[PDB]
DNA sequence: TCGAGCCGGAAGTTCGA
DNA sequence: TCGAACTTCCGGCTCGA
């Protein structure tokens, strides 16, 4: 249920791009028992990030990172047209 | 009445060409 | 060698039960 590394299987050929990863990891395997993935046109809410949240901080080799960083990060991302967060609740993300 | 999560700004080091 | 890129620290706002 990690086909993450599976998937991605992508090696060392540079570290990867921000949301290229997420949005890989998006349209990615079931979304279901650690978080929610609507089955209609693009909508994506961060019901458990429990694997996500930790694997963010991990790959820095930070043990643990709570959710408030990507609230902070991610928000700093607007540089480009890609992410975009959702006015409407606060855990609902989007992507443009 | 009380706590929790979200956001605002800046600085610092490294990547590919 | 150049410029941009993403990360992390400090403290502040408002909502629901």
């Amino acid at each position: 249920v990690i086909p993450a590394a599976a998937l991605a299987g992508y090696t060392g050929s540079g570290p990867i791009q921000l949301w290229q990863f997420l949005l890989e990891l998006l349209t990615d395997k079931s979304c279901q028992s650690f978080i929610s993935w609507t089955g209609d046109g693009w909508e994506f809410k961060l019901s458990d990030p429990d694997e996500v949240a930790r694997r963010w901080g991990k790959r820095k080799n930070k043990p643990k990172m709570n959710y408030e960083k990507l609230s902070r990060g991610l928000r700093y991302y607007y540089d480009k047209n890609i992410i975009h967060k959702t006015a409407g609740k606060r855990y609902v993300y989007r992507f443009v």
